[PDB]
Order: structure tokens, then sequence, then C-alpha cells
């Protein structure tokens, strides 16, 4: 069993400095030794260096860094595609969540029937026409879903992106901070999600059961786990850019990762939005990074009963 | 779709200074804008000034400030009754919980078939003969329940009170610090409650289902939500006079408010016992006040899924 | 009902200084008054002074203080046996968990059909041949289970110990940090346990129901509750030697204890591994001690509804 680890130190999907140090923080929290201990054969691609784009002016006087986000994701997609083709499950360390454009596009290149479990406080599904921030880390899903493309204009640097995945092939877990246009999109296209309220009602066990029934109930499919650290309650993951009270507990996050592992289908994992500079203390940064490692390790078989 | 906001900066139901700054603290945490954003048409009555009573000696060498508490609640009931009479859902910001004598009396004056959801670590149902503290914020329910009245002596300043609500019309949620005579009262009058232990067993979804079955399962009734901030765990609401370990989580609190909103029957709400002076830090004070705003906003339609 | 309280200030089942002050910390947090208030008639045995053993060299160049742990547990077992013989429910305050060798042996002497509820982040079931630490507080169960005795070598100071419990007669709750050889032992001898993951799935009410079904579903048996304070999440019980993230909540711990009390069969209880010196602050030490008192008190009838 082989795992590729890719550092994607990208910050231009949003405006807060420091998320580009996420990959180093996660590495320094002991990721590689944790993965080896589970028996993973590891290939470390290091931290990628993304080609900058000169004069990357705002798109439509609103969307920030469109060409840089587009080119960095193009280059990342190529690495992910290559790594999956050589048989690695792909761990990508962010960096802001706009990198999912690249990891999912690269993943889907030769696994077009993949499915997506998006663990996040946010739906990240604004389009360039609905985003009120202009930050591409809050729009990545809009570029990936086939049903949405008549409503998604073409951004400079984005022409290489072919929407691959159907709206029936992504399930959200942990939502609690959704813009009204995103809520409209989720309803209008019948995208399935389990908000914190649904977890409050159902419990995380039934949530995972219904997630896998929706996605792999009829056939086995490679799973793409896109895990935004801010799905966890801010008391557990303070060092992140958009913290929202009322998040997953530690045990709930582990349970999600455990069930991901238990399918046997995990093919790529994003761990994004760890920003150590937003911690008010070194300890706050380290617990956030330590939590990111716990998620990744549990997703590749670390158990709580030994 | 109209909401009145009444500040009741009362502290004489108990002995700790500062709870009279609850209303200002909750307002400064952004309450009015949050209510407006939901579509509430707002009438702000400001903070009331209550008439002092000269020589308000202890009653029976035990009950403190009886006439002041009686008169303040008489005046508050007057304001609540006119606001409900003019079509407003009434939000009253405390202040100690003795002001529920006034808000429920004033509410019932216009809506006599109301029912009460009392969210609290405490039962607040001591009578003047069972209280061991003498503080009227630990007795408000005893003055309101019709079946208890033969055991409730008449206090100076209380003769205006018409206790007509039945013991079958109030349900408690969150109990975990109950005096032995309060436990006797709850059992002897078959008053229904969901303690923290019941929530542990049933889960908050079934707690709310069973609460509404008891109160509105036979007919629609206006709902009075009386919410003591100390129902929440002290880690979440530290700035309060009688914190008790092992309380509601944030998510459980939001879920209660959400189900209150979902009935469509919320007619008045109390948010009581925020005392910002008991915070050990400005952070603890603001967290408690922000939590209070979250409870109120969720009770009037704020969702976690947008 | 009569309760004996035995301080067992023992630290040589492990290497960290200060767990011998656990009994004094728990007493200072009000234990005796809490138990009296529940109506329990109290016999206080004080803190035992265990006989030292000169030249207590490592066994097999690994196992630390074997003769001291053997002899202290022999002396403790004698005291527990006498107290249980005299009709006391036995509360033993630790001290590290190697003292369960003594309390369970003494308890089993008069009550051979006793069953064991072991509440703990750890399984404590390494043998002298599987421990990687050499610390006897991580091995006590191996000396007590009949089915394991052909694989447990005899230690200096241990020859008095007769395995008294069958592997069907112990249930674990709270496991989350299990060594591979312990996991093998648990599965190979079909020892029943509820890990944190099981609690996440079932909820603590179902966990307790199944616990008692396994243990006393056929017949009434005296219950021995061996409660390692590190079963609780470290945010709640920080002053302990091997804290593990993702533990019991406060409410779950109270619920376990309440259900223990509700059987009416509690005959002895260990409250072990409070180490006040590992607190980074006086408050951290006191919160841990207060929690220990809450466990013991709820195990003997303290309720959350009064
Ligand atoms: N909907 C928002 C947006 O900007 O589109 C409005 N504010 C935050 C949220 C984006 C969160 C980005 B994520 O952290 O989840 O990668
Ligand atoms: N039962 C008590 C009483 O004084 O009657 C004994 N101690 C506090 C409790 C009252 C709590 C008042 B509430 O905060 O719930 O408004
Ligand atoms: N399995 C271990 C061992 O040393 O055997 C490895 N690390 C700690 C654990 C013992 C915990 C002892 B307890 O605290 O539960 O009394
Ligand atoms: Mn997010
Ligand atoms: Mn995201
Ligand atoms: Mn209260
Ligand atoms: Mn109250
Ligand atoms: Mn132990
Ligand atoms: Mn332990």
């Amino acid at each position: 069993h082989s795992v590729a680890v890719i550092g994607a130190p990208f910050s231009q999907g949003q405006k807060r400095k420091g998320v580009e140090h996420g990959p180093a923080a996660i590495r320094e929290a002991g990721l590689m030794k944790r993965l080896s201990s589970l028996g993973c054969h590891l290939k470390d691609f290091g931290d990628l260096s993304f080609t900058p784009v000169p004069k990357d002016d705002l798109y439509n006087n609103l969307i920030v860094n469109p060409r840089s986000v587009g080119l960095a994701n193009q280059e990342l997609a190529e690495v992910v595609s290559r790594a999956v083709s050589d048989g690695y499950s792909c761990v990508t360390l962010g960096g802001d969540h706009s990198l999912a454009i690249g990891t999912i596009s690269g993943h889907a290149r030769h696994c077009p029937d993949l499915c997506v479990v998006w663990v996040d406080a946010h739906a990240d599904i604004n389009t360039p026409l609905t985003t009120s921030s202009g930050n591409l880390h809050g729009q990545p899903v809009s570029f990936l879903l086939r049903e949405l493309q008549d409503k998604v204009p073409q951004l400079p640097g984005f022409s290489w992106i072919k929407p691959c995945i159907s709206s029936a092939s992504i399930v959200y877990i942990g939502l609690r901070d959704v813009d009204p246009p995103e809520h409209f999109i989720l309803k209008n296209y019948d995208i399935q999600y389990f908000s914190m309220r649904d977890i409050d009602r159902l419990g995380i066990q039934k949530v995972m059961e219904r997630t896998f029934d929706l996605l792999i109930g009829k056939r086995q499919r490679p799973i793409h786990l896109s895990f935004d650290i801010d799905a966890f309650d801010p008391t557990l993951a303070p060092a992140t850019g958009t913290p929202v009270v009322g998040g997953l507990t530690y045990r709930e996050g582990m349970y999600i990762a455990e069930e991901i592992h238990n399918t046997g289908l995990l093919s790529a994992l994003d761990l994004v939005e760890v920003n150590p500079q937003l911690a008010t203390s070194e300890e706050e940064a380290k617990t956030t990074a330590n939590l990111a490692v716990d998620v990744i390790a549990s997703s590749f078989g670390q158990t709580r009963e030994g």
C-alpha cells in the first residue's frame, strides 16, 4: 500500500497570510512517521513550487488571483494524476481549499467515476457570479460539478478545467456556514449534505452510513476525501482562516476518517486550511497541526483500539 | 414577523452585582442587526427603569427585595402585555431570572393558553417556604403555577399576580442542579422535565420531539421560551451567577432554539442571567453575550445550513 | 449503607512522581463530606503506609519495583478483604492502577463471583512478557484473569496472587490507547470492551445496558468498578500520567457512575491515577480532583436531578 504526500503551499485562493506554511506545520507534527508506522510505503514529493503569473489582475473587479490559482491547480493536477497512475493514494497538504480544483481534476483524469466526501464547515460552492468575497477557496466545487457549468463563466487561467463529477457524486459533512446562493445551489441541484444539525439528529455513525450508501451503495468507486480543518470546532482547530463555532468534535472527526479507511476505497485526501500564523500561541498552532495528522493517519488505518 | 426587544436590567432577584448589565452586553454583541437580517421588523423598547420601593425589608427574615422584585415585574408585565397585544413576538433581555414572573404574567395576560419551555440548569421552582437562599430568581415558577398556590404565601408586592398556568403547561430542559424540595415539587405535581441525564439518554432531537408532544401535541399554543444562559456548559457561558458543570453543548443549544423556531409558535422569549462582571476576562464576557445572541437569533429563524 | 475509604498512596507501578498524592488531593476536594451527604456511613482507614522492600531490583532488566508492588498489593488486599468482610462497600483512592491487583484480589476473597467494570483509556492487560514500558500499572489485569495464567510468569513478590476472575467477567469502557499485544490478548480471549469508537456509535446508555447484560444479565453479582481518571478527556482530567485525547465527556462519566449506582450491586470502587503534580496549574489539579469526587459520589447515588 503506497501513499504519495504532496505539499501544496498555496495561499492565493484567499487573502489571509500564512496558510502556505500549512504543509510544513503538518510535516513537523510527525505525519511521515505516523504514515510509515501504519505500513504505508511513502513517496514524498516535497512542497511544490507553483509558477507565478505576472499581472494577475482581478477578474471582473472581484475574483482575486484567478490566473495564479488556475495555473497552480493545473500543475498540481498533473502531479496528482501522475501519482495516482503510479498506484499511490494521494495525500495533498494545503494550503487553502482552492487546491481541491487541482487535486480533484488530476484525480478524475483517469478515475472519472470517483466520488467526493467534502468535510467542511462551508460548502465552497459559490460561483464567480455568487461569491461575495472574490476568494477562490470558497468556489472550488462550482468548477468541478458538471450540472453547474452553464452558470459558471470562464475565468482567465481556468480553460484547462473540464467539469468531471456529477452533483450526485459529492456528499458534504459538517456544514454550518453556508451563503444563501450556495444554499440555493445545494437545493436546486439536489446535492446531498449532512450539516451539523443533521449530525446532531442522526449521529455520526448513521451520517457515514448514509454517505456511503449514497455514493458507493451500488458500485465501488475511488473516494476523494477533501478535508477542511475548519470542519472541526475552533476550540480544536483554532489555527485556520474561517473558524465557525459549533464544529465536529475530535471523536467525530476520527470516526469519519475511520469509516473512510474502512471502505478500502480512499484514493486521494486533501488536508487544507491549516494556517499556523492565525494561532494566538505556539500551542494553538501545534494542536491544529497535530489534529491534521490524526485525521490523515486515521484515514489510512490508525485505529483507537489498536 | 415582528419582534419587540425589552431590556430588563434587573438584579434584585439575587445578590450578585452585574447581571443588570446583561441587556447592554447582549445588545453590544449585535442582537438587533442579527434579528433584522432575519427579516424581523423590530421595536426596541430600550432598557426599562424600574420604580424603586422605599424600605424594601426582607420578607420573613429571608426573602430579599420582595417589593422591588414585585413592582419591577408588575411594570415589566405591563410592557410585555402591550407589545404582545400589538402583534410583537417579545424578546426580554435579563437581568436575573426573577423577571420571568413579569414576562410570563404579561404574556399570559394577552395569550392565556400559552405554554412554557424553561431551559435552565435549575428548576427555579422553590417557594418562599422552601428556598434556602431567599433569592427570588430561584423561585419564579412557584408564583406562576396554579396547582402550587395553596403552598405559596403572599409576598409584599406580589398581590397583582394571577397564577393561571397549569403545571402541565411547562417543560424543563437542561436540569442538573435541583434542590430536594424542588425535586419533591416536580414529582408531586407531575411536572415534566428533561434533565441532562435524559438528554444523555434520549438525545436532544427526541427531547424536543417529546417536549412539543406534551405541550402542543393536542392543539397549537403560543410558546414562551424562558432561556437561562446557565443551561449551557460553563465552558461556553462562563459569565453567569450559578454555573454548573456538565451542561448543554453549543450544538444542543442551537438545536433547541431551531426546533422552537420550527414550531412557528414562538410568541415570547427570555434570555436571562448573563452577568458580564463575572467573566474573568473580556473574552469570557463577549463569548457569553455572543452565545446569547446566537440563542435568540436561532429562535427566530437563523439556521446552520443557510 | 456503609462505605470504607482507603487511601493507597502508591506510585511504584510506574515512573512518574506525584501520583502518591492522589488520595490527599481527592480528600481535599471534599470526598468525605460528599459521601456523608448521600447518607453513607463512613469508615475512614486513612492513607495506608506500605512496607518498603530493600534492593527491589528490576525483574528481567525491565519490570520496575516488582517486590514493592507485590507487597503493597498484598497488604492492600488484606485491608480490602477485612472491610468487605465487615460489610463495607470499599472505596480505594490511588495511586497508580497497579493497586487494582490488591483491591480486586481482596474483594474476590469474600465475593468470588464478582464482576469488574474497568473504565479507562487503556486496557492495563500487558503481561511481563508483552509490556514495552516495564510499568506494572499497565499490567494489573494480566495477573487477575484465570485464562491468561499460563502466559504470565511469576514475579518476585507476586507468589501470593491467585487469578480470581474469568475473562468473561470483566468489561472495559473507554479504550483508546491499546498496545498491539493487548489488542491480541483482548481478541484471543474474547474479552468484551467498549472503545471510544463504540461509544461514538452506540451512545453511553446502550453501552451501559450491554455492559450489565454481559455481566449480570443471568444473575446478580457484586460489582467492582475500577475507574482510571484518564478515561476522561484530558481537558477534563489533565492531572494524570498518560492522558489520551478523545476521552469521555463529563456527562458520559457521570452517566456510567449513575448506572453503576442504579444496579444496587456496587461493592468496591477504585479511583486511580490522579497525579496533582502533573497539573500545570493549581486549578488543573483541583478540577481533576473535583472530577474524581464527582465520579465516586455519583457511583454512590448522587444524581443530576436531585
Ligand atoms: N462562503 C464564504 C466564501 O468566501 O465564499 C464566505 N466566507 C467564507 C466562505 C469561504 C470558506 C472557504 B473554505 O475555508 O471552506 O475553504
Ligand atoms: N435552587 C437555587 C436557589 O437559590 O433557589 C439554589 N442555588 C441557586 C438556585 C437558583 C438558580 C436561579 B436561576 O439561575 O436558575 O435563575
Ligand atoms: N500500555 C501502556 C503500558 O505501559 O503498558 C503503554 N503506555 C501507557 C500504558 C499503561 C497505562 C497504565 B494505566 O494509566 O491505564 O493505569
Ligand atoms: Mn471551510
Ligand atoms: Mn473549504
Ligand atoms: Mn439557572
Ligand atoms: Mn434560571
Ligand atoms: Mn489504568
Ligand atoms: Mn489509563
